[PDB]
């Protein structure tokens, strides 16, 4: 049955939602869509609502609205993002415009916690530890974050973590900006065809900073961030240089001084010698050579919280629906039928 929706406008928006949702406060507000703090009475839970701006606005928009509702009804991991609900207050296809999910609500992000807090080893082994544990699921589902930073990894009081994109251009990866200081390089260069490697190269970003308290790679642009890069782990040997299939990106790279990979017990200084060990094998710039999330979680470093028997993979995932031509009726069509067909997290 239809619950009943009611009415409100919040910032010059307005927001149809069923009677169960009250004291929706605004959070969070982009192109893309808007976010509402309020509370579930039906499950007493405090949950985060998300308004889509525009969802078929065109072929693109519609897609990528497709895309997320796919991926959170998917994802069914403790340290990952899923959905509570999913709804429209249109009663049919014909008058469907508007999607909002539901979520848990998140309160501190890793930001936060590594700007106020300090870290011991032990809460960096655990942040960690839980942050692969997480991306072994995603990947497990060829799902590639691609936009891994503080800012999109939420932490409660106790230290639990949960993997989100609060994403909501050149010009917004441009300058002093932390929007780029943790993609892995040939994603900020445009190297190659990328994969799955790429957010391990953001998890080696995020581990040094929670370690030092301070950004790995700062640049104040691409080519200080290149730099910044090389600086510590060397500059390319011939056999990377040949994987870079932009020709252009290739000549550049040649053109500077070569550099040994420092030492990292030395950039490091006190750190648990096992994490000095772990950083080395994130931090590789042939992303065929990094480790990977499934391998890092046998790491010694994360020896009191690895439990083979709890890092679970995600069911198969298809997203044949990535290389498909559709229209944007056809779209929303597919999307209209994800929205009813969606079944809430039980008990
Ligand atoms: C409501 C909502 C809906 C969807 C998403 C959301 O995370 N969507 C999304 C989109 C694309 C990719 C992924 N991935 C996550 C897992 O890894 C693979 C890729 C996830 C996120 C939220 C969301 C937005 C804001 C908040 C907040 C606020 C954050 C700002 N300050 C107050 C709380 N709490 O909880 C929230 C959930």
């Amino acid at each position: 049955e239809r619950p009943t929706f009611y009415r409100q406008e919040l910032n010059k928006t307005i927001w149809e939602v069923p009677e169960r949702y009250q004291n929706l406060s605004p959070v969070g507000s982009g192109a893309y869509g808007s976010v509402c703090a309020a509370f579930d009475t039906k499950t007493g839970l405090r949950v985060a609502v998300k308004k889509l701006s525009r969802p078929f606005q065109s072929i693109i928009h519609a897609k990528r609205t497709y895309r997320e509702l796919r991926l959170l009804k998917h994802m069914k991991h403790e340290n990952v993002i899923g959905l509570l609900d999913v709804f429209t207050p249109a009663r049919s296809l014909e008058e469907f415009n508007d999607v909002y999910l539901v979520t848990h609500l998140m309160g501190a992000d890793l930001n936060n916690i590594v700007k106020c807090q300090k870290l011991t080893d032990d809460h960096v082994q655990f942040l960690i530890y839980q942050i692969l544990r997480g991306l072994k699921y995603i990947h497990s589902a060829d799902i590639i974050h691609r936009d891994l930073k503080p800012s999109n990894l939420a932490v409660n009081e106790d230290c639990e973590l949960k993997i989100l994109d609060f994403g909501l251009t050149d010009d917004e990866m441009t300058g002093y900006v932390a929007t780029r200081w943790y993609r892995a390089p040939e994603i900020m260069l445009n190297w190659m065809h990328y994969n799955q490697t790429v957010d391990i190269w953001s998890v080696g970003c995020i581990m040094a900073e929670l370690l030092t308290g301070r950004t790995l790679f700062p640049g104040t642009d691409h080519i200080d961030q290149l730099k910044l890069i090389l600086r510590l782990v060397g500059t390319p040997g011939a056999e990377l240089l040949k994987k870079i299939s932009s020709e252009s990106a290739r000549n550049y790279i040649q053109s500077l001084t070569q550099m040994p990979k420092m030492n990292f017990a030395n950039v490091f200084i006190g750190a648990n010698p096992l994490a000095v060990d772990l950083l080395e094998k994130m931090l590789v710039l042939d992303s065929d050579k990094r480790i990977t999330a499934a391998q890092a979680l046998a790491h010694a470093y994360f020896a009191q919280y690895h439990d083979p028997d709890d890092e679970p993979v995600a069911d198969p995932y298809d997203q044949s629906f990535e290389s498909r031509d559709l229209l944007i009726d056809e779209w929303k069509s597919l999307t209209y039928d994800e929205v009813i067909s969606f079944v809430p997290p039980p008990l």
